[PDB]
C-alpha cells in the first residue's frame, strides 16, 4: 500500500533521529562502563535496545508504505562526564520527544492513522520512560550531590 | 445493634482523619516516586494501604453500628521536600494518636468495649509502625545528614 | 517537562473526580456487604481498586508535567437502597464519561498526545465496564423483579 | 467426484440456511449478553460455533462434489425480548429440520449415502440438541415464570 | 448509554463488511484446502477467525451504544485461481482500510474516542497483518513463479 | 444367524475388491519408496492398512451371516510412473465407490440395515479420503508440474 | 593504559565500518522479511546482531587504550533485489576482511598483541561465518536458478 509521501518522509526523518539516539545511547553506555558505573551502564544499554526497536518499529513501517528507509544516522553529540552525557541524553529525548509530537499531527492530517499510533506508543516511551529516567537522575544529582549519586551507580 | 450516637460520631471524626491519612500518603509516595526515592515510595505506598484498611475497619463498624459514615476527608497538608514531607506525616500521626487514645477513652466510658478494641488496634498500628519509623527517618537525617540518609533511599 | 497549564489543570479536576468515585464505591460496596449482598460488595470493591489505579495514572501524569496534584475529592452522593445506589453510580459514570471525553480534546488541542491516550484508556473502562454494568443492573432489576434480583446477589 | 446437480443444489439450499442460523445465534448470543444473561450468551454462542460447522461440512461436501458453494445467508429474523427470541431461534431449527429430512429422502433417490450421512447427523443435532434445548427453556418459562427464568439465566 | 445515529449507522457498515469479509475467507480457505494447499488453508482459516472477532467487536460496541446490529453480509466475490482468490482478498481489505480510516475520523468528529480506538486496531490489523500478507504472497509469485509459489503452499 | 444369500454373495464380490485395492496400495507404495519419494510411500501405506481393515470387516461380516468368504483377490493393475499410478488407483477407488454404493441399495432392499452401515462406513472412506486425496495430487500435478509434485514428494 | 595512537586510529576506522554493515544488515533484513523471505530475514538480522557484538569489542578495547571512538558510521550500499544485496553484503564483507588483516599486521607491528587477537577474532568470523555464507547463497543461485533459490527461503 503506497503511503503519503509527506508521511514517509517524515517517518524517515524519526528514523534517522532513532538510529542516531540507539548510537549515543551505545557510546554513553559503554563509557559508564569503562568507568566502573555499571548500573549506569546496564539502564544505558536498556535503552539501546530500546531504541533499536523505535528504529525497527519506523524501518518497517515505511517499507510497508513502500517507501525506502534513510538509514544515516543523525550526527550524536556524547558528553564528557556523568553529568554532560544526562544533559547531552536528554536534550536528545527532549527534540525526539518534539519530532514525534509533530509527527503525530501530520499522520492525523493526512488521515494515517496506524502511522499516527505507532508514533504514539514512541512517544509515551520517550516521555514516561527515557526523558522522565533522566530528568530524575539529574535531579538526584542536585538533591545529594554528584559524588553520592556516583557512589549509587557503582 | 444501635450503637451509642457519642461513639458513632467520634468513630466517624476518626474515619474522616482515616481517609485523608490515606490521600497524604497517597501524594507523598507518588512524589516520592517522581523524584527517584523508591524506597520511600514503597513505604508511603504500604502505609496508604494501611491507611485504607485502618478506614475500612471504621467505615464498617459504623455500618454494624447502625450509623452512616462520613466519606470526606479531612484536608491533608503535603510537604514540598522530603525533610518537610516526613514532619507532615508525623504531625498527621500524632494528631491521630491522640485522637485514637481519646476515642478509646470514649469507648470505655459508654461500655462500647468492641469498638475500644479496634481503636487499640490502629493506636497500636500508629505508634509502633507509622510514627516510629517517621521519627526514626529524621532521626537518620540528624545522624548521616540529609544527602546521605536521601541516597540510601534511591 | 512542564507541561501546558490548562491539561495540568485540567488532569486536576479529572483527578479529584476519580478520588470521588473511588470513595463512593468505598461506601456503597461496604453498605452492599452490610446488608448481605455479597455479590454487590465483591463487584464495587474491584471497582474501588480500578478507580485507585485511574486516579493514580493521572496522580503520577501531573507530577510528570510538573504540576501540584489537588488531592481533594469532589462530594460524593451515595444513595440508601440498591436501586438508588446504582443509579447514584450511574450518575456519577456518565458524568467521568462527559469530563474524559472533554479531556480528550482538549489534550488533542494542546498536542498532548501521551495525556490524551491515558484518558482514552480510562473512558474505555468507563463506557465499557464501569456505566455499562451499571446498566445491565438496573436491566436486570426492570426484567426480573426488584426481590429476584436481590436475591441473585446474596 | 461430479455430485448429483439436484443434490449439490440441495447441499446449497441448506448451506444458506446454516450460514444464517449461524448468524441469528450470533446476534442472540450477543443481545442476551448485552442483558446480562451470561448463561443465555453461553449457550447461544456455543450454538453459533455448532453451526458454523455444520455449514463447513456442507461447504466441503459441496466442493468434492465439484459444485460451486452459495454463500449468501437466508435473512435471519432476530427477536426483541427473551421470549420471542427463543421462540425466533426454534422456528429456525424447525425448519431446518423440515429442510434436513427432505434432503436426507433426496440422496437416498439420488443414492448419494454419504450426503445423506451428513445431513443425518446434522438433523439428530438439530431435534436432540439445538431445538429441545429451545423447547426446554421455553417450558421452563411456562412452568416457573418469565421472571424466575431470567433470574436463573445471570 | 445512546450512541451517535451517524457513529451507529458507520459501525453498521463496517459490521456487514467485516461479516462479507469473514464468509469470503470461509469459502477461499475451503477452496484452497479442496486443492491440496493446506498453508494456505491455514492461513485463511486464521483470518476468517480473525474477522469474526472483528464483527463481534463491532456488533457489541453498537449493542452499547443501544444500536440495532445490521447482520445481512456484504455480497462477497470469490476468485477462481489461487491468484484471483488472492487479489479478490487484497481488493477487500483495500476497501475495509479505506472504510476504517473514514469511520476513524466520523468517530473524531462526534467525540466518540472508544469507537475510534476500536476502529484504529483494526485498522492496524488490516493493514499491517492481512492486506500485507496478501501483497506478499502476490509479491512472492511475482519472483519465484506461480508454479513454485503454489509448491510451497502444499 | 444367516444372512440373504444376495448380500452374502454381495459382500463377497466387495471383499475380493478391497483385497485388491490392498495388494495395489502395497505394490504402488514400495515402488514410489524404491524411487525415493518417501511421502508418497507413506501415505499409500497407510492406504494399505486402511484397505486391509475393510476387507477385515467385511470378511468378519460375511462369518457373522454364516457365509464362507471368498479371499482370491481381483486382478490389480499398477502404474509404471507416478502420474499413471496415481490414475490406476482413482480409477480402483471410483470402482470400489460405486460397488459400496449399489451394495447400500441391496442391503436397503433385503433389510439388512447392519452390512449395509458397514458398507456406508467404507463409502465415506473411499470418497472423502482415498479417492480425493487422489484426485488432490493429480490436480496438484496440473497447477506446479509433475516436476514440483515430485520434488515435494521426497 | 595510553594505546599506540596509530592502532587507535586504525580501531577507530574498523569500529566505523562494523557499525555499517551492522546497518547494511538491519535494511536489508527488513527488506528480506518485507518481501515474504523470512529465512533470509532470520539470518541477516542474526548477522546484524554479530556486527553489533563486533563493533561492541572494538568500542570498549578503543576506551580501555584510553581513546575517543568514532560513531559515525561509513555509508552503507543497500540493494535492491535478492542477487544485488547479496552480492553488496559479500563486497562489504570483503573489504572488512582486507582492513581487518592490514589491522592484524599493524598491531603485530606496534606490538599490541590483544588488539591483534581482538580483531583476528572478527577475521575468522568474517571468512568463516559471513563471506562464506554469502558465497554459498550466491553459489546456490548460480546452480538451481534464481527462482528456486528464492522459493528455498520463504
Ligand atoms: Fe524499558
Ligand atoms: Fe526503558
Ligand atoms: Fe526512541
Ligand atoms: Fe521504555
Ligand atoms: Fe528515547
Ligand atoms: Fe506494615
Ligand atoms: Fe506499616
Ligand atoms: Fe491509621
Ligand atoms: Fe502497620
Ligand atoms: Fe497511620
Ligand atoms: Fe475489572
Ligand atoms: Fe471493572
Ligand atoms: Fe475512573
Ligand atoms: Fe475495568
Ligand atoms: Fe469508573
Ligand atoms: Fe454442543
Ligand atoms: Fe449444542
Ligand atoms: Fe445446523
Ligand atoms: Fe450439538
Ligand atoms: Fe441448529
Ligand atoms: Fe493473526
Ligand atoms: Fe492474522
Ligand atoms: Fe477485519
Ligand atoms: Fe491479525
Ligand atoms: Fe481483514
Ligand atoms: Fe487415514
Ligand atoms: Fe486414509
Ligand atoms: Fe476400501
Ligand atoms: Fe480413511
Ligand atoms: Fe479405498
Ligand atoms: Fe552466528
Ligand atoms: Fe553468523
Ligand atoms: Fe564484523
Ligand atoms: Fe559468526
Ligand atoms: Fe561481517
Ligand atoms: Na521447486
Amino acid at each position: 500500500m503506497q503511503g503519503h509521501p509527506e508521511v514517509i518522509d517524515y517517518l524517515n526523518t524519526l528514523l534517522t533521529g532513532e538510529l542516531a539516539a540507539r548510537d549515543q545511547y551505545f557510546i554513553h553506555s559503554r563509557m559508564y562502563e569503562d568507568w566502573g558505573f555499571s548500573k549506569l551502564y546496564e539502564r544505558l544499554n536498556h535503552e539501546m535496545e530500546e531504541e533499536t526497536q523505535h528504529a525497527d518499529a519506523l524501518l518497517r513501517r515505511i517499507l510497508l508504505l513502500e517507501g525506502t528507509p534513510r538509514m544515516r544516522p543523525d550526527d550524536i553529540h556524547p558528553g564528557t562526564t556523568v553529568p554532560e552525557m544526562l544533559e547531552a541524553d536528554l536534550k536528545l529525548e527532549r527534540h525526539v520527544r518534539a519530532a514525534l509530537a509533530k509527527g503525530i499531527a501530520l499522520c492525523e492530517q493526512h488521515k494515517d492513522f496506524v502511522s499516527r499510533d505507532i508514533l504514539k506508543a514512541q512517544l509515551a516511551d520517550t516521555e514516561e520512560d527515557h526523558a522522565y529516567w533522566l530528568e530524575q537522575q539529574l535531579g538526584l544529582i542536585a538533591r545529594m550531590g554528584l559524588e553520592n549519586y556516583l557512589q549509587s551507580q557503582i
